[PDB]
């Protein structure tokens, strides 16, 4: 900063969350629930060992992973969760194996008092079933062993083409086969029978599982403890009383001295000049809303593939398009294009701040950038097509393949190609970043802070790596669930928070120190705690009581951070038409009203009903966390991107008339038809889902004989005509930045 201080203070910010992430990765470490050594029977053979085990959850990662269904409830909703089929599946099957050399008949045909009886021998028998004080055995029972090697038979059935099954699996939405080798399957029903088994079995010492006791169970006794309750209800204390202390904050630090600044007659930035790398950025606004058209295809690809089956009323091609690809792009495709978008704004808004002065070969450099972005997306597209049609033996996979989690993954070599282009931008940005610190002036506050971020954003990427495939599942769900409180928590949030500062204090319509002020807060906020809310998600997959005394107060924290309008666009709008220009911004600020909208709507409201953990419980794996990732973020982000994207098309062509008229109904269409969707069809299904998983459970829930009820089939056949309307929406939003384009 002055002396090179502030910019090296940059690697403290670092160390100090590299060492709580180091920390807290190592209590995850051992702290973990175990892989025993060798599934030990009790008559005397012994069975699979941890080799199996990695090599089928590697053969998981090979099949889509969590873009199947879930382990544990994180994942995708259109197929059974693995481990709460198998956990009902399973104990159906011991029961039915504990009636047969007791009275020879079903479980149902017995009375309720006998059924009682086997279930107080059950709970006799699953609350002790340890290894040699992590031994590494089992002593499995070998009534339990024929049961696990009876349920074994139904997957090794539901992925080598049985033809009894055509009415289980295209109604799980899978292809034909999924995975055509016979030791794969073996493998990866170990891995299912360890998943489900580590949650059947409680802790050391206590009388709480691993996992919390994780899908709501009767039948192995389930119920939700004390404590989580009191941890429930100190979250919504601690969610109250962050809410209020901010705005008491806000209000005892907005006592200014009434400055009240004029705005100018024009616009700052128009005023200035055009370098040709900033017309050169056409084809980049190409590139996010082609990819934007690309996704929504790929969306209504799903729909599809939800409602109907896979031949699209004709004959089926989905042998080579499956539901995990589809559903991959639609996943990593909707982070890219909207990561592009800001991208494309911050490297628009960097030479500007900079008095329009640009570096030595930015062009060239800028060009090279694009080329890389098409070509990682290309190339992890390609990848995953590879991996998921079986041309990829189970080596690469990992390096160049569909690495299988939720929003992770891109194969390895395509993850070091794009922190690679994040950090050539990241260089662009310390480009035109320096030559505004080292002019001798005052506004080093907030830039400082802005460095520190934006260095934030990207060098806590380097935690997409340290870890390999062969890993435990929960090390590696505490560092997926890392990735997620930062790739959306934090450069699309503290980004776009100071990119609308910039916004804003450009037009005036700000203060220009409550700007300041909500930067250095959305900042703090993520860099100094931007840690441990990723253990409002690791509770239900591993803690223990300091863990989660920690991830229940200290993860309802990210809650807050968010909303500076409400002191705008109700009084400063009120005092609009002050500046002719801004008849040309009306849709640019219509998105930013948009922007507050859902989030009253996504976080401020359906964000706190699903957060504490006994709301949680029953939840977690259901259709109300896809109705919070889609309200929550096209409903914030998704506008962020193309509000950015319509001012920067009102910014490099100028000349070139917005043609409204059209654009009006390409965003009151877009905004409604994501309300539609959201309101009118997933969020009644998923509280019908509830009420049942409540009364029934969470195994019936996911269940096929429960999805096909003729009332929720009918609903999600009605979820396609709002999703039609979002189509012709985004229709009309991309021929109009195409028309733009000439
Ligand atoms: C309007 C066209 C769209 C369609 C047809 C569509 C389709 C879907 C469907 C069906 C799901 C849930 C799948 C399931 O229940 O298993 C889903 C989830 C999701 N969609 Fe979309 N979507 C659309 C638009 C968008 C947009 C604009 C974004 C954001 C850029 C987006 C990002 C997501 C995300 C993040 C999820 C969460 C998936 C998960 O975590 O399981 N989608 N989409
Ligand atoms: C505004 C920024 C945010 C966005 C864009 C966002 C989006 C999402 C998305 C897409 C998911 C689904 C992850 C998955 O695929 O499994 C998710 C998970 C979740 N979010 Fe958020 N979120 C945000 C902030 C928050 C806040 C502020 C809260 C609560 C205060 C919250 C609570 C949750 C919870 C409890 C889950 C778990 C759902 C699951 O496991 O599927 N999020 N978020
Ligand atoms: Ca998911």
């Amino acid at each position: 900063g002055p002396y090179r201080r502030l910019w090296f203070t940059l690697i403290a910010v670092l160390a100090v969350t590299f060492a709580l992430l180091g920390f807290y990765g190592g209590e995850v470490y051992r702290q973990a629930p175990p892989i025993p050594e060798e599934v030990a029977s009790a008559d005397g053979t012994r069975l699979f060992g941890r080799d199996d085990i990695l090599d089928g959850q590697t053969a998981w990662q090979s099949i889509g992973g969590m873009q199947l269904g879930s382990i544990w409830g994180h994942g995708a909703y259109q197929a059974p969760d693995w481990t709460a089929d198998w956990l009902h599946r399973e104990l159906m099957a011991w029961l039915d194996l504990a009636a047969r050399d007791a009275h020879g008949r079903d479980y149902g045909q017995l009375d309720a008092p006998a059924q009682a009886a086997l279930r107080e021998q059950l709970k006799a028998e699953y609350r002790a079933n340890r290894a040699d004080a992590a031994g590494g055995k089992l002593t499995l029972s070998p009534r339990r062993a024929q049961a696990v090697a009876q349920t074994e038979a139904y997957y090794d059935q539901l992925f080598s083409d049985a033809p009894a099954l055509h009415r289980s699996r295209e109604n799980y939405a899978m292809k034909e086969n999924t995975l055509p080798d016979a030791n794969r399957r073996r493998q990866m029903t170990h891995f299912f029978f360890w998943t489900a088994w580590a949650a059947g079995t409680e802790r050391e010492g206590t009388s709480v599982t691993y996992t919390n006791n994780w899908p709501h169970e009767p039948l192995i006794g389930n119920h939700p403890s004390s404590e989580n309750v009191m941890w429930s209800i100190i979250s919504v204390v601690v969610l109250l009383a962050g809410i209020g202390l901010l705005i008491w904050a806000w209000a005892f630090l907005r006592g200014k001295e009434e400055d009240e600044p004029p705005a100018p007659a024009r616009d700052p930035l128009t005023t200035f000049a055009l370098t040709p790398s900033q017309r050169a950025l056409g084809k980049y606004l190409f590139l996010v809303v082609a990819l934007f058209g690309f996704q929504v295809l790929l969306g209504g690809f799903t729909a599809h593939y939800t409602v109907e089956g896979q031949k699209f009323y004709g004959i089926d091609l989905s042998q080579w398009f499956p539901y995990s690809l589809v559903r991959t792009w639609h996943i990593q495709s909707a982070l890219f294009w909207i990561a592009t978008g800001f991208l494309a704004a911050g490297l628009f808004l960097a030479p500007l701040i900079n008095g329009g002065r640009d570096p030595k070969y930015q062009k060239a450099g800028v060009d090279i950038l694009f080329w890389a972005l098409v070509l990682v997306v290309v190339g992890s597209f390609a990848g995953n097509y590879l991996a998921i049609a079986q041309i990829m033996p189970p080596d690469l996979n990992f390096w160049l393949g569909h690495q299988g989690y939720e929003y992770v993954d891109l194969g390895r070599l395509w993850q070091i190609g794009k922190f690679a282009g994040i950090c050539f931008w990241l260089v662009l940005m310390l480009r035109g970043i320096v030559p505004a610190l080292r002019t001798p002036g005052g506004d080093k506050n907030l830039l400082a802070l802005l460095t520190a971020s934006v260095g934030a954003i990207g060098l806590f990427y380097g935690a997409g790596f340290f870890y390999g495939e062969r890993t435990h599942l929960t090390v590696m769900e505490y560092w997926r669930w890392w990735i997620v409180h930062l790739w959306v928590e934090g450069f699309f949030a503290v980004f776009a928070t100071t990119a609308l500062a910039f916004i804003f204090s450009t037009l005036g319509l700000v203060s220009r120190r409550m700007a300041t002020t909500a930067s250095l807060a959305s900042a703090s906020l993520f860099m100094l705690g931007g840690i441990p809310g990723t253990f409002h998600h690791l509770y239900f997959a591993g803690t223990t009581t300091p863990v989660m005394a920690v991830g229940a107060s200290f993860s309802a924290l990210e809650v807050v951070p968010l909303i500076v309008l409400g002191h705008e666009a109700w009084e400063n709008w009120r005092l609009k038409t002050r500046a002719p220009w801004m008849e040309n911004l009306k849709w640019p600020l219509m998105c930013f009203v948009a922007v507050a909208f859902w989030n009253m709507l996504g976080a401020g409201v359906f964000g706190f009903m699903i957060n504490p953990p006994v709301s949680l419980y029953y939840i977690q794996g259901l259709n109300t966390t896809p109705v919070h990732a889609h309200a929550a973020l096209f409903g914030v982000y998704g506008f962020l991107a193309l509000g950015f994207t319509l001012l920067v098309l009102r910014y490099i062509r100028p000349q070139y008339a917005l043609s409204p008229g059209l654009m009006k109904l390409a965003f009151w269409g877009l905004n409604l038809g994501l309300a539609l969707m959201i309101f009118t069809s997933l969020l009644p299904i998923g509280l019908i889902q509830f009420h049942a998983s409540v009364s029934e459970g969470m195994w019936y829930a996911r269940s096929e004989a429960f999805m096909q009820q003729d009332i929720l089939k009918t609903l999600r056949w009605g979820r396609t005509f709002g999703d039609v309307v979002f189509l012709l929406g985004a229709l009309a939003m991309v021929v109009q930045v195409i028309l733009g384009l000439l």
